[PDB]
């Protein structure tokens, strides 16, 4: 139903960083990008990209920069705003932000496309967020329908939403033929299923991608993977597209100015080749080959270091494993509620296992252990 | 519901072939198989196995070959018809066809259990050709509910389908107790969910499997997989159908008579044995080792080959790559249909990217990229 | 919803073992369990546990054990009863069963949390169950929803009814609030997919777990994976347990004390370390590295091996292979059931392919077939 058939990169920026010189930085420079290192759907993020004491100068940065520069952006610009399933002051904070961004006397709305909402869970909560779109439109005397919703799958509820969209969106009482990219989130799905690993790397959740490669088809939308936040490994983010590529997910979230280009070029068929025989800068296949199992203290810290940079008004950051190499993996919010899983599994243990706070004890120590029952 | 409680072999024979002696030529061969030789299901396909054009002759041909050989094939005979979800004038035809097909003055009726119905939608297409299924039983005089309906999964719409089924077929508006086999169709279902991967050898998607499994386990059907279309690679074969069992699905589509033998002994238990040690023709395990992955040209290649294959009267064709080996697939109108998304891909990409055009030509050569803005 | 946040371990005891000193005697001691020795929650199991015969025996010994033993039972205890989707008699059985073991009366049901209900088809037949617990609760006067109810998920009906628990759980027509523990039951699961593999062992169904898992994240639950049968294969159950916890599912079923000590330490995170490198008590490594891959005649063995020892009191049993080692698995009516598919399948083909008659003579000898042709 929309202009882009095919959507290869999906790539965020922070829409107000603190510190500063000029907060707006990060979108001015994302806005300039051009050819190869230029999105297909660009994203500037209110929402998890941006710390939130910084998001209402986020939304103002939105307005001015794609003003001033949206006219010649060549890709999309769909700005995320904040949202929740369970939140009705987030859902209205999102709709106040939107209804600000598309005023047509500032001169931003005509170089957006849509805009990208965050958390959705059930059906009945994607009206919600369409009803606020409608209400936009009217508001500012845009088309309606003109504005394209596309939702982050980032809970098992919007997970199942996605099975029976098609009637759904037939219904004349929404406006849900809008809808344009279903994306999937992949830190916060983390989160929300209570998943854990042993190095804290995301699960690869092939179901959620085949699911959402599904919904997409059978409703008319295009689906796009999550963050690949091991920002670093190339050869990583290479394999993990032609993974998607196999599920039909042609699309892929992109962090930084570097994944840009290589998510635009991966689906690419080749210039030519190229026959494989399949019987069987060190630095680089030394982070490929290496990983850290973190303990309980570990974890804790990794949290603390995350707290206190959001705190200062920064709302991602890269965050480093040293040792012997430099590992790093890209820090948000969703990263650290993802995290907390194996403390939050501690914590329900030590609460309801009187009979087991002795072993715990031998096992951790006193002193980890009222630390961990500390936490959030 | 239905005689055959378990299905191991589902075999498509093409229906008319043009050049010609005898077009029905295949069809006779097949109806003469026996033993280990001779399918569980056999199917005479008047869908993508034969050319358009000659799909006419086609159903001509199905009436006499059952007429005269139907009486002792010794096991259950199901052809496909044509139909498409999203083609008022394909069901139509389709219908005509098994209206003809069973018409009892023609002597073909008495030994059809049903018909196999390809490119379903979602469960409001599957009652359309149900209803259709009634009038031709009611036109004909044959009772109610006893021609089989078995359907191929080869969209994201009929594979959500599937999650409803047992309630949507006790309605009493409708007959679909008659459903049979619900088959996976591979095919078509990776050019439905725009997958793609580096050699253009189908994906393997698990999860359609396994939903396609309990699907029918939900609802008292029975799941069949689709075309393993690497047709001589008989160890491929024998390892996927032993991954297909552990999902529950223990019948397999067979392309040939030579994997309709393969499929009739794969899921029987063995003879004797077997103890495993799991620590840790020469032609054959070459072919098992190498791969081709073709250039942006290579892909417009094989598709211009196949279409002038399927124009000359020929649906479906052995397609061959060279080198040093020789590497042999079945191609079919969906195979060249799902050949083409890495060219949609781009030109979508050219289309609306006037900023890549420079990268892109590059890339490619300025000759290579006005060839691929060419294709359908 | 419910106390428990998380569940590490779900271990169930067969309530009633016949040949008999004292047939309470594992009861009295799992009930006895203490520290990382004792499961999060405990099922004493009437049901695949217990033989047939002994069942009433059984629920005698559900209300005397925890009558005695239950006030210091330091887990919970949710006792599981009998219950099919296709059974009226076995679900009304299982109702009188839970009727009287919650008897206020007899010093039970004041230590009992809840009721784990098997073999659970669609959502309508998850309300049957509902209602009799609704009924029980008021029979009993116990306070309305405040026995949890756990389902066990092992059919493909059941699997699909997940997709809309949290709606169907808001009508005010049932107490559905009361589910507690969605748990996976892949040996019935096995079998009601008809899925089998070359050594009889269980598939991994690893979309059987992410659906599970969803569907707990969706609405409310608690996900646990299903029996790990490979009792005493220590490694095996520690990767599956990490597999399981990417997918969301911490708890896990366990079969042995040392299952549970194993489970309850596993999702805990390390007290320290620990960097890996991933370039590249003998009988234990061997185990883990020879499979047996069965004959015919060999499944047959094993089923009335396990026939005979049902018959004479005993539920569940270790079988074992013995070569050259010896290999150990749990086998139920569930495994038996399962285990069955192969033969189901062949005689299957036998009725209906007379034409082949004559290669599967070859194929196993006459005495073989004759053999297989008795079973069940
Ligand atoms: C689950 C979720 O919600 S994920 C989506 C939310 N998170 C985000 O969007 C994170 C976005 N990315 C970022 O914030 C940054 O890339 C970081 C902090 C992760 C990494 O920072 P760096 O180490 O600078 O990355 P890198 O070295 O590739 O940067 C290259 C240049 O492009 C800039 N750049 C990096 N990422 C972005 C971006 N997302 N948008 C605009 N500009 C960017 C960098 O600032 C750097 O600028 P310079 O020219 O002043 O040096
Ligand atoms: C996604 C989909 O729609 S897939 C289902 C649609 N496609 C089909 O059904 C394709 C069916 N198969 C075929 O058309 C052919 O097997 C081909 C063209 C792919 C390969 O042809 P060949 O290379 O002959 O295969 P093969 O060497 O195994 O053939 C053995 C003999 O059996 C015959 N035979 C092969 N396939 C079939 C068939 N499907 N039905 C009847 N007879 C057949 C061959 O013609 C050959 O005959 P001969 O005795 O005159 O030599
Ligand atoms: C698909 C399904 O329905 S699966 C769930 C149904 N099946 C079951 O629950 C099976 C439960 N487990 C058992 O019956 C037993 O563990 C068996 C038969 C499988 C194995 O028996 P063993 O070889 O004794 O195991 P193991 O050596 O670990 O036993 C250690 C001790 O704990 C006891 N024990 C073992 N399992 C249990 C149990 N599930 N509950 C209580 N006590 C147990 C043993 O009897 C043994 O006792 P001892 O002190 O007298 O020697
Ligand atoms: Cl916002
Ligand atoms: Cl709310
Ligand atoms: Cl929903
Ligand atoms: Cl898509
Ligand atoms: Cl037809
Ligand atoms: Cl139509
Ligand atoms: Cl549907
Ligand atoms: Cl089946
Ligand atoms: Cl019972
Ligand atoms: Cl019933
Ligand atoms: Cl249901
Ligand atoms: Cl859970
Ligand atoms: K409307
Ligand atoms: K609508
Ligand atoms: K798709
Ligand atoms: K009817
Ligand atoms: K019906
Ligand atoms: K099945
Ligand atoms: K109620
Ligand atoms: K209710
Ligand atoms: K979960
Ligand atoms: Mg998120
Ligand atoms: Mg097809
Ligand atoms: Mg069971």
């Amino acid at each position: 139903r929309h202009d882009r058939e095919f959507v290869r990169t999906f790539f965020t920026s922070p829409t107000a960083v603190e510190g500063e010189d000029d907060s707006a930085k990060m979108l001015r420079r994302a806005a300039g990008l051009r050819g190869m290192q230029a999105p297909d759907v660009w994203v500037p993020d209110n929402e998890d990209a941006t710390a939130p004491s910084m998001r209402d100068e986020g939304a103002e940065n939105i307005v001015e920069v794609i003003s001033e520069q949206g006219a010649e952006f060549p890709g999309e610009i769909h700005p995320r705003m904040v949202w929740h399933r369970d939140s009705p002051e987030t859902r209205y904070q999102g709709f106040q932000h939107m209804l600000d961004i598309t005023d047509p006397e500032r001169g931003a709305v005509e170089h957006i496309h849509g805009f990208v909402i965050p958390e959705v869970g059930g059906i009945d909560d994607w009206k919600k967020a369409d009803e606020f779109f409608t209400i936009v439109e009217h508001e500012h005397g845009l088309d309606e329908g003109s504005l394209a919703m596309s939702v982050i799958i980032e809970s098992g509820e919007a997970e199942l939403a996605m099975g029976d969209l098609r009637d759904e969106m037939g219904k004349p009482t929404n406006n849900l033929e809008r809808l344009f990219l279903l994306v999937d989130g992949e830190v916060d799905y983390t989160k929300d299923m209570r998943a854990m690993t042993p190095t804290g790397e995301l699960p690869a959740w092939p179901e959620l991608r085949h699911n959402t490669s599904r919904g997409a088809s059978a409703a008319g939308c295009v689906a796009v993977d999550g963050p690949y936040d091991d920002i670093r490994d190339v050869e990583g983010y290479r394999e993990r597209m032609t993974d998607n590529q196999a599920k039909g997910m042609l699309g892929i979230w992109s962090l930084t100015p570097g994944q840009v280009v290589e998510a635009n070029t991966s689906p690419l068929p080749p210039k030519t080749g190229s026959w494989l025989l399949d019987a069987d800068e060190l630095r680089e296949e030394l982070l490929g080959l290496t990983s850290y199992v973190p303990s309980m203290d570990d974890i804790v810290d990794s949290m603390e270091e995350f707290e206190a940079a959001k705190e200062a008004g920064r709302g991602a950051i890269a965050m480093t494993q040293s040792a012997t190499i430099e590992k790093d993996r890209m820090w948000d919010e969703a990263t650290y509620q993802a995290a907390m899983t194996p403390i939050s599994l501690f914590q329900d243990v030590y609460e309801n296992r009187p009979d087991q706070h002795e072993e715990l004890e031998e096992r951790y120590g006193a002193g980890v252990v009222e630390r961990a029952m500390e936490v959030g």
